[PDB]
RNA sequence: AAA
RNA sequence: AAA
């Protein structure tokens, strides 16, 4: 009954963290930067992490390490947890000991399940630690502490941050209702010395148009002793000062080299680079695909579920003329399933426009074009995609006028932009040719 | 020379009345009928049938009659028009001078053209005696007497009835706003010993649910005394007080025997007591009577529809399909009428013939006519309900699955029509 | 004048 | 972390 026991522990056995196998290298990285540059919790999952890569001994020196720093409950769990795959159960049965007594001293309602807004925070920040797909419980864990305790500033952080990244997610969804706007100026006010949470604010400020707001709290966290460079580049970088965002990022780089947002925003930097002098010389262009495919590539090989890098990549490989490389990392983007699963319409998009003007190909970019269309959660890419489907089914019915596919399509474009008269007057036009 | 004279003048010769040729010997019989039973303006008319039947001389004698009983014109006119036909110049000149010293004394703007509301009601009279062709324009025609004399009787009663008429048109029709119980009811109060207003405003209080109300018009206009059997007749038929429908209706045919009105709502009695071995003596009654009716007036769609109906229920299926078919021939004035016909037409395809096939083509062309009414419904349910026992015989079927779609869609269910379009057009794709 |  |  042990077993029975260890399942009702609050600590990261428990915790259902998604961690996909593909993700273990990077999760392992990104661990390891934050126990540099950024402290018991971070050190609890670092231990996890060793577990999950066949390294139990290595991780009890992480839990050890942990200890040395009613929180502890957590560590005592993992523990427990730890000995029983170890096979040395019976110091398991102490740990689980420790934590009840712990239970009883509170009035806990529970024989192991701590309840308070301490262990609320743990599991909130590890799963705002272990992948997106879990940013939704992270968000109900800190917003459960906000409840009864409103002005408390870790969950107010933790609250604003995993509504900053959610937002993150609907960023180009049509309805578009930034909720984490608001919270993050708690979070600020709560968190005065914070510069991590500083940047968020300018970043979601300049995603709002109020770039000028932003940009005074940018400068408040650079007058404070990697996080705050990477994403101060980034608002540099949207901002148009792409070689202050590429000399910061080099700096942060320096600190965290196995950094795969650094590696995607210094490739986006080059990128920019790229349109500067495309607007406006040559070896300076092929020198910048050169390293933004580079960059891409390092991002797509530390963590390839970094599904957005992957097409950034696929899309640079066309600016270089490298139609074999667009197409291979393609093929692999069109087998992939998101997490952020709007992101799927950008793929088949691009790979429609890849369809219709590189390999001229209107056959197939209607394909995909509709594929995209088939996420129907509405988009700035589904806006575009319907457009250009509109374009080529247009093309094809001014030279075949009464082709029975094409006069489907545009009232099938017609019922997506809602003009159903339109759609049902063709719809019947052309089932008229179906009767044959 | 005198006929750019002639046409100015204000009577039947220029008032372009729509008389349907197969029409001529139910009119003849009706103006006879009005003569007797129901009046200057009647021998008018009466002598402008005797015109057309090619007997000019004849129609003196109608003319010369009228007389005997500022209307002065409307016979003065016809007698001018008379005598050029018969090629009396010289006749036509003294009456057309008589017309203009009339026009002349009453400061009358034009020459021959007499304006005042007593010809605009002698207008009147004779469109809404020559067909519902003529109607809107009869409706016009008392309109503007009760444009200056919202209270003047006879317009008040004219334009009740044209209205009343008209709205009889579109019964039908959804959401029919009708227009004629105000002007009914004002006829009423300005005609209190006319009868035959009386039975209209009942009538039309019993198609707007005031049964009731009704009713007491109709023993009223009973009291003081066929005209008025008629339409009571139709009161006490739609009530479900048949037995004293009939009576009324066998009274008045012994008056006016050739009125096909009457011979219409004898078949319809007859036919309402079906309802409820012994049939074949009735529906053989039912079919003698609107088989009369056709006769005397082959225009007459609706009876002529009814009498297709009744072969259905005699089990003459040879006879139905040649009624069918006359009637799937005709351009009625009623354009919503070709509804009905097709409609029933439709459902005898369907159910006695065995042919959804021909079926939907007439629920099709009864749709086709898209204004709503309660045919129009029918058909549309009809064809849905007939296209749904195609797909579950068998499912995958294009036109089954077109033909679901143009139905939601008729149903005002755009997403289901898109969707069975859609669903159909991936079949319509190998 | 069916409805 | 593209947009």
């Amino acid at each position: 009954q042990v077993k029975d026991s260890l399942e009702q522990l609050r600590c990261h056995f428990t915790w259902e963290l998604s961690i996909d196998d593909d993700e273990m290298p990077d999760l392992e990285n990104r661990v390891l930067d934050q126990i540099e540059f950024l402290s018991v919790g971070i050190h609890n999952l670092l231990a996890y992490v060793k577990h999950l890569k066949g390294q139990n001994e290595e991780a009890l020196k992480s839990l050890k390490e942990a200890e040395n720093l009613v929180r502890s409950l957590v560590t005592w769990g993992n523990f427990a947890w730890m000995y029983y795959h170890m096979g040395r159960l019976a110091e398991a049965q102490t740990y689980l000991d420790k934590v009840e007594n712990i239970c009883k001293k509170l009035s806990n309602p529970f024989r192991y399940r701590m309840e308070c807004p301490e262990i609320d925070c743990e599991e909130g920040w590890a799963l705002l630690k272990c992948g997106g797909k879990n940013y939704e419980r992270a968000k109900a864990c800190f917003e459960k502490v906000l409840e009864v305790d409103p002005e408390n500033p870790e969950s107010s952080a933790g609250y604003a941050i995993s509504a900053y990244r959610l937002d993150g997610f609907k960023l180009a969804t049509k309805n578009h209702k930034p909720f984490s706007l608001l919270p993050l100026r708690q979070a600020v006010r709560l968190n005065p010395d914070n510069g991590y949470i500083k940047v968020l604010l300018a970043l979601k400020l300049q995603d709002e148009g109020q770039e000028a707001e932003g940009e005074k709290y940018i400068e408040e966290a650079l007058a404070n002793m990697t996080y705050v460079f990477r994403y101060a580049a980034k608002f540099y970088r949207r901002k148009g000062s792409v070689d202050k965002a590429l000399e910061l990022l080099k700096k942060a780089l320096q600190e965290t080299p196995t950094s795969v947002l650094l590696h995607h925003q210094i490739g986006l930097c080059y990128k920019a680079q790229m349109i500067q002098i495309k607007e406006a010389n040559r070896e300076k262009l092929d020198k910048m695909i050169r390293s933004a495919i580079f960059h891409f590539e390092s991002a797509v090989e530390k963590k390839p579920t970094f599904e957005v890098a992957h097409l950034d990549l696929a899309r640079m490989y066309i600016e270089a003329g490298n139609h074999r490389k667009a197409e291979e990392n393609f093929q692999k983007l069109l087998c992939m399933k998101p997490v952020v699963e709007e992101t799927m319409q950008d793929i088949h998009f691009h790979y429609g426009r890849f369809q219709e003007f590189q390999k001229k190909s209107d056959v197939n970019a209607i394909i995909h074009y509709l594929k995209a269309i088939k996420i129907e959660q509405a988009s700035l890419t589904r806006d575009k995609s319907i457009n250009s489907l509109k374009k080529l089914v247009l093309r094809k019915l001014r030279r075949k006028a009464l082709d029975l596919e094409s006069l489907s399509l545009l009232g099938f474009v017609y019922k997506l932009e809602g003009n159903m008269n339109e759609a049902l007057e063709y719809y019947e036009r052309a089932l008229r040719l179906a009767a044959d």
